[PDB]
């Protein structure tokens, strides 16, 4: 499917307020969003292609995982 794991840095809070504000304006996404282990669980037709160029613009230690 397209169920995409980012792990970031949301040391704090405001990181996910930040990323949600990118990824929100992307529009289709949806993203559950991990504080603690700093983590976006993005579900999205738009590809991982598509969300890593979006969520890159945070510029937080975004790291991509495997594709579910
Ligand atoms: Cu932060």
């Amino acid at each position: 499917m397209p169920k995409h794991e980012f792990s970031v840095d949301m040391t704090c809070g405001g990181c996910a307020e930040a990323v949600s504000r990118v990824l929100n304006k992307l529009g289709g996404v949806k993203y559950d969003i991990d504080l603690p282990n700093k983590k976006v669980c993005i579900e999205s037709e738009h590809s991982m292609d598509t969300l890593l160029a979006t969520l890159k613009k945070t510029g937080k230690t975004v790291s991509y995982l495997g594709l579910e």
